[PDB]
């Protein structure tokens, strides 16, 4: 043989279905399912969608976390869409991830995501006008700067022209501009992002499996964000830790549980998914050389069409939870008043029903109604207009820097059903 750098990984013909996955070997409550590679798991929910397009599993229990009661999982596009778009019969409350919460969790983990409206849009707008498009915007110059030294770090860093993109590019961007949104100090940008990839990664080994480590991660992090809330309240800055303590919602500043849950939930999300946009987007690009060409031949012409394409493909979430709030009924199974439902955006965003051609990765896709970002309405992501910023800026710093990057090893794959991660995608150049 193939054209490209000797130590490239295999290509793949772009297009083709894997094969679909008998269902007696498909167990949504298993990690083990979770370690299966993308080709099985992707055949796997193509059955699903085929055969039991709704289906009921136990939550999985991981140490010390509550599996509480099953979910019905929601693997057709057009039910992951319904959901969304009806948080008054799907809601946010007690928690968005199949276990059930705690009084011990809400300490760290009781942000808006977790809650409906009126409260969820009071608490939302406290910094929303941040992440609008014409605000973020405005941080383009920051986010290039970020990315260009980060692309030109890779080649300083690396004589052997061997890098891993993840720790050198795809972690460390985002990171630093969501921190940066925060008000946090750089010295303690690693410091977080630590904490965010143990919180996000917990289950898989090289990450966390002791509980005591996810709650002690979950305790440093919400002291950390508390310590900084005071400062901003003594001396304000112009950063969004300053607004969460100046805010008021329903007459009452924010509680330091309610602050701290706002933090971690902003600098986990912003941590915690682009990255995984990237790499997914690297590695794509490594497999289907043909559109790495046709972005880098017309790179701005393509790359609105080429950045959801890179979301839909990767699907750096794999799904959201929500709980019933009375009796439904779809596709002929009667679900009850305080069921789990759990959407599947990683199946909802190969589904044949709303996609032409989902197998196919194809960079200028128009349409492009994915999911990605979830299926709209009240919860839908904060960070969208940061995160597709973040991926143009990253794209466009490889090609021109070292545009015939490649990967050179298959990822190491992070094990969790809730986040599409990378851990490692070691690449190399000319
Ligand atoms: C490609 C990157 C990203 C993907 C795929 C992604 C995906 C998602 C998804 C699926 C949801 C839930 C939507 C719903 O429930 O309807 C969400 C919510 C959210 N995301 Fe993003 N996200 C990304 C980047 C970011 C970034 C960079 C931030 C920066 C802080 C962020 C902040 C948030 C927040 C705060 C919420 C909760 C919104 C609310 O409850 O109103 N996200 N994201
Ligand atoms: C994930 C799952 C688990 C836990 C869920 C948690 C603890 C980490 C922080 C999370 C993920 C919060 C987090 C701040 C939300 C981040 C949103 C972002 C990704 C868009 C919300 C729920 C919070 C573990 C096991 O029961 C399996 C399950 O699957
Ligand atoms: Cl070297
Ligand atoms: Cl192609
Ligand atoms: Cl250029
Ligand atoms: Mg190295
Ligand atoms: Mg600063």
């Amino acid at each position: 043989h193939h054209m490209g750098l000797n130590t490239a990984i295999a290509t793949r013909v772009n297009g083709t279905p894997p094969p679909e996955v008998p269902i007696a070997d498909i167990e949504l409550g298993s990690l083990d399912f979770w370690a299966l590679d993308d080709d099985v798991r992707d055949g796997a929910f193509a059955t699903l969608r085929r055969e039991a397009p709704i289906s009921f599993w136990p939550t999985i229990e991981l140490p010390g976390f509550v599996a509480g009661n099953g979910h019905w999982a929601l693997t057709k596009y057009d039910d992951v869409f319904y959901a969304s778009r009806h948080p008054d019969i799907f809601s946010s409350y007690p928690n968005i991830t199949i276990n059930d919460q705690t009084p011990e969790l809400a300490e760290y983990f009781g942000s808006m995501i977790v809650l409906d409206d009126p409260r969820h849009q009071r608490l939302r707008s406290i910094v929303s006008r941040a992440f609008t498009p014409k605000v973020v915007a405005r941080i383009e110059a920051a986010v290039r700067d970020r990315a260009h030294r980060l692309v030109s770090s890779m080649i300083a860093n690396n004589p052997d022209r061997q890098a891993d993109l993840v720790s050198e590019l795809a972690g460390p961007l985002p990171l630093q501009i969501i921190c940066d949104m925060m008000g946090i100090p750089k010295a303690d940008h690693q410091r977080i992002f630590h904490w965010t990839n143990v919180i996000l990664g917990f289950g898989d080994p090289d990450l966390a499996t002791d509980f005591d480590e996810f709650m002690q991660v979950s305790a440093d992090i919400g002291a950390y964000a508390t310590a900084l809330a005071e400062d901003r309240r003594v001396n304000h800055h112009d950063d969004l830790t300053s607004s969460l303590v100046e805010a008021e919602v329903d007459g009452e500043r924010l509680s330091s549980r309610e602050i701290a849950s706002f933090f971690i939930l902003l600098v986990v999300a912003g941590n915690e998914t682009t990255r995984n946009a990237i790499t997914h987007g690297v590695l794509a690009l490594s497999r289907y050389p043909e559109q790495r060409d046709r972005w880098w031949s017309d790179f701005d012409g393509l790359a609105p069409t080429a950045v959801e394409e890179i979301v839909r493909w990767a699907s750096p979430v794999v799904y959201m939870r929500r709980t019933l709030t009375q009796d439904i009924e779809l596709r002929g199974t009667k679900m009850a008043a305080g069921d789990k439902v759990s959407l599947w955006y990683c199946s909802a965003n190969r589904d044949e029903s709303k996609f032409a051609d989902p197998w196919t990765f194809d960079l200028a896709r128009n349409p492009n109604p994915h999911l990605g970002f979830g299926g709209g309405g009240a919860h839908f992501c904060l960070g969208a207009n940061l995160a597709r910023r973040e991926i143009r800026v990253a794209f466009d710093e490889l090609r021109r820097q070292m545009p015939d990057v490649v990967a050179t090893e298959e990822p190491a794959r992070l094990l969790s059903q809730f986040i599409h991660g990378i851990k490692t995608l070691p690449v190399t150049w000319s």
